[PDB]
RNA sequence: GCGGAGAAUGUUAUGGCCUUCGGGCAGAGAAAACCG
């Protein structure tokens, strides 16, 4: 009856219909027509729920983790946070419950991999680590406070343009 | 006796033992020695406790808000961004607290006249406003991440404070913002 | 004392509850309550 496959699924679509803070273990149970003590067995509680529905939004959407080989350092930056962006806007307050989940030890893996792409191409690793956590930082807290925003009732040309004054900033600081 | 000063003093000393989580109306009023109807009349619930604390926390050390006298448009964002970091660290959880909360009609006020600032400055009001969101997005994320992760490559990770990743980010924008505005 | 029990209702506390009337209790893996 139930695999994992199926309850993230609709964990995925309630997390639509009721937001984070609204989101409860009990609610998923019944959406699923099981009773709680057996569905402990898949979901631990609901801050292991946010866990897995982190690592299921950036694994269906984050696509664009790694350069497609022959491309520069600075598309890969843009489409690294576009990519980045669309995961945390696939689903409501998807910003939140990607926030505050420690990373898995591939996210590190990655990490090492996109340090290393940039100094290939000429980056320190000192500008490497700032460069990678600047683009991150300025793409977290946009999607942040859109969703945040989003609950008081464009946004998303502010992203485009924000991302560029990175890019050409970091462009620029590279000229060594 | 209680005077709505005492209490956001204490709510933000006890957002600062508790964090914002924890933090609830009720364990204000047993921290002022007072019942639950009294706080009431100060302090609603949760939510307008937290509006009260964000804004004081701004008042308190957001302090450069404004583009000192005989100083640049470049110089003005980064001591911006500074001051609204510093007002986001002032507390813990200072950024998810400040998160969340609409802004007053003196700060919408306060905007325009930044934005006239830049504008005035040679840029296009269009520009201006992206300049303004862009930092104070990463600013708001820079300290996020850092408030979040403060709860818990080989070369990297020995290398980390956080604030050197936020000064060095905060001056590629910039350098990004001039190299853009030279058009 | 602790077993049914990771019990139920409930969320973000102007209220809901215990009290030996001094006071005490708790938030999505609640305070309570019942039942050996």
């Amino acid at each position: 009856r139930l695999d994992k496959s199926k309850v993230i699924n609709s964990a995925l679509e309630l997390l639509n219909e009721v937001g984070i803070e609204g989101l409860t273990t009990r609610k998923l149970a019944q959406k699923l027509g099981v009773e709680q003590p057996t569905l402990y067995w898949h979901v631990k509680n609901k801050r292991a729920l946010l866990d897995a529905l982190a690592i299921e939004m950036l694994d269906r959407h984050h696509t664009h983790f790694s350069p497609l080989e022959g491309e520069s350092w600075q598309d890969f930056l843009r489409n690294n946070a576009k990519s980045f962006r669309n995961a945390l806007l696939s689903h409501r307050d998807g910003a939140k419950v990607h926030l505050g989940t420690r990373p898995t030890e591939k996210q590190y893996e990655t990490l090492e991999n996109q340090l290393a792409f940039l100094t290939q191409q000429g980056f320190s690793l000192e500008n490497a680590l700032y460069a990678l956590s600047a683009v991150g930082h300025f793409t977290l807290g946009s999607v942040l406070e859109d969703q945040e925003h989003q609950v008081a009732k464009g946004a998303e040309p502010a992203f485009l343009h924000g991302l560029e004054s990175l890019i050409r900033g970091f462009e620029v600081q590279l000229t060594a």
